[PDB]
């Protein structure tokens, strides 16, 4: 509360690591799914669907021009990507297949990295 001051993480270090995470879920072969934005005026269904689209390159995008004001906004985005695909794809799908294993393989990451 007011002049009561919490110990806080140095988070000084955020920026890079994010990047470094983004890097190697760029890297993975099961990202191609991720990679671009859905094209909406080809894939049927996927505007009305999805409210809040999001893709590897368009984090990549805000990361690099200071759109994230901190690291959990961040983790925000990428999973949203996931929570996507979970919305839209069948478990048993390739895409399908893709999102959970590049979910599990972010948390990993980010566990490993943050906590
Ligand atoms: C990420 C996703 O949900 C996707 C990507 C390409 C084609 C498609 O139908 C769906």
């Amino acid at each position: 509360s007011m002049s009561v001051k919490k110990p806080k993480r140095d988070d000084s270090k955020d920026l890079a690591l994010c990047s470094m995470i983004l890097t190697e879920m760029e890297t993975h072969e099961d990202a191609w799914p991720f990679l671009l934005p859905v094209n909406l005026k080809l894939v049927p269904g996927y505007k009305k669907v999805i409210k809040k689209p999001m893709d590897f390159s368009t984090i990549r995008e805000k990361l690099s021009s200071g759109q994230y004001p901190n690291l959990e906004t961040f983790a925000l985005d990428v999973r949203l990507v996931f929570d996507n695909c979970e919305t839209f794809n069948e478990d048993d799908s390739d895409i399908g297949r893709a999102g959970h294993n590049m979910r599990k393989y972010f948390e990993k990451k980010w566990t490993d990295t943050f906590k």
